[PDB]
């Protein structure tokens, strides 16, 4: 993880990542709180407000004593994967455009850089 | 600006962006480190430091006392467009492919967007 943004967005990310990658499935068990801290060498605690967040944005549910699943609707993961990539494809088309780079010349970037 | 980021790195990247729009051509005169400073609202070493990255880059270059100019060489101002949206594509490309989008579906995503 990057030493200067907040741990905790990353950790965000980094569950939206496996989440979007299919790494998960709709329904999945995650990681326990400790679990995930170990494997990431991370404080609980960040792992436990990480956590906070995905539950609090519907992402994932918490069943008492027994764990934290992904969300069961597919549609939710579907926004998920759709507001992520339109945030990085506004952002990207954005500072292009303040280069003065033309739509047409933006997919040339892309579709040239491997 | 971003308080997370060197300020000096942002006020380089704002020139540059001044300089491929053509907001300054090549050849121009730019603004003294005090007038930038005033327009920025930033402290003038901040602004001292980016223009002397930008000497450092062979953007700009300084006749004592006249002023600083931009570059009058179109290939490097060429240069420093292909840089800047090389790293932007590269980085966009990069966090796309980690959320498992293809390079088919990353043109589809482009084309798509409305634009803000």
């Amino acid at each position: 993880f990057d030493d200067s943004k907040p741990i905790y967005k990353q950790i965000v990310h980094y569950i939206h990542t496996e989440i979007v990658t299919g790494t998960y499935e709709a329904g999945d068990k995650l990681l326990s709180v400790r679990e995930l801290a170990t494997k990431l060498e991370v404080n609980p605690t960040t792992i436990q407000r990480a956590y906070a967040e995905l539950e609090e944005t519907e992402i994932i549910y918490t069943v008492r004593g027994t764990g934290k699943y992904l969300t069961e609707d597919k549609r939710r993961i579907e926004q998920l994967e759709n507001d992520i990539a339109k945030q990085l494809t506004e952002n990207f088309i954005s500072e292009m455009s303040k280069l003065g780079i033309n739509k047409e010349k933006i997919i040339a970037w892309v579709k040239k850089v491997e």
